[PDB]
């Protein structure tokens, strides 16, 4: 396998499209590896565990609990949301619509929590207050995931997303409880975590929350280490590509691969 900008650079040619990618030090913040870090991409179905944490910030000054059902209507939902549209009667707790926004990736779950923390305007007051002056979110669902080219609205880049990942998890921005929540979500992945974990060798510790859009948009924020422990945050996005579905995906993996093979930094 190559080193990881060699396998980064590949699949950057094999797409024909835009990578993004940092790896991190969790405990430190030092950067191992970064390929256009600074460039902006979509943050997708990923920008739900940043909505998350302005959740829980609630919950931790005492505007907010997790156990506070919401109720909502048919017409709240805005596409497919499997979770959401089960639980149309009895309506879904905060601590529910957030499991179901990371661990499922349900949309209508997250305009819900979006409605709770003061829209996108709100979301991205909150990553100012914890000196993201890069990630904004503009749009609420089903809006964010359309990927325009050129288009800044809803986005990050590799090097913002991992540094206020990073602060959410480990900075005491968040009380200790809502720090291991937020983990604990990002851990019970259920979209993208199975798979990862049936291609990982034995020992590597997985956490994420991926996210797809339109014109090859994907993405994927992580967490990863060796002897089960979450050593290093993982953030990669593509753009601009027209490859399949499954393409994206095995060159993310390939990334992956690469990283595995030279871990040692
Ligand atoms: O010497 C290291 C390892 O080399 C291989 O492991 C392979 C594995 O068989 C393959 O399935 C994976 O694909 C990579 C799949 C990664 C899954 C996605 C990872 C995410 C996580 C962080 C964000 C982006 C990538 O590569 C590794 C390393 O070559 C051997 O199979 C294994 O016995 C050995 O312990
Ligand atoms: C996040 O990246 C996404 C959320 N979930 C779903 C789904 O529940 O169907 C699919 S992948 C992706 C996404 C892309 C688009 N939407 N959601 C709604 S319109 C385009």
């Amino acid at each position: 396998s190559p080193q990881p900008l060699e396998q980064i650079k590949l699949s950057e040619s094999q797409l024909s499209g835009r990578v993004g990618m940092i790896e991190m030090d969790l405990a430190s913040g030092r950067t191992l590896t970064a390929w256009r870090a600074d460039e902006r991409f979509p943050m997708m179905s990923t920008f739900k565990v940043v909505l998350c944490g302005a959740v829980l910030a609630r919950v931790d000054a005492g505007d907010e609990q997790l156990e506070r059902k919401i109720h909502y209507r048919q017409q709240d939902l805005v596409d497919y949301s499997p979770v959401s549209e089960k639980h149309l009667a009895d309506g879904m707790t905060v601590g529910e619509l957030c499991a179901a926004a990371i661990t499922m990736s349900d949309n209508s779950a997250a305009n819900l929590l979006l409605a709770t923390v003061g829209g996108p305007a709100g979301l991205t007051a909150f990553l100012r207050q914890i000196g993201d002056n890069v990630t904004r979110l503009d749009r609420w669902e089903t809006e964010l995931n359309e990927a325009l080219p050129g288009d800044a609205r809803d986005t990050t880049t590799p090097a913002s997303m991992a540094a206020t990942l990073r602060k959410l998890l480990t900075s005491q921005r968040l009380s200790a409880r809502s720090q291991r929540q937020l983990l604990q979500w990002m851990v019970d992945d259920r979209v993208a975590g199975p798979l990862i974990r049936s291609v990982l060798p034995a020992g590597w510790f997985i956490a994420d929350k991926t996210g797809a859009g339109e014109r090859g948009a994907r993405g994927i924020v992580a967490l990863l280490g060796p002897n089960n422990k979450a050593e290093r945050i993982v953030v990669i996005y593509l753009r601009d590509t027209p490859a399949s579905m499954a393409e994206r995906n095995q060159q993310i993996a390939g990334i992956g691969a690469a990283l595995i093979e030279h871990w040692q930094r």
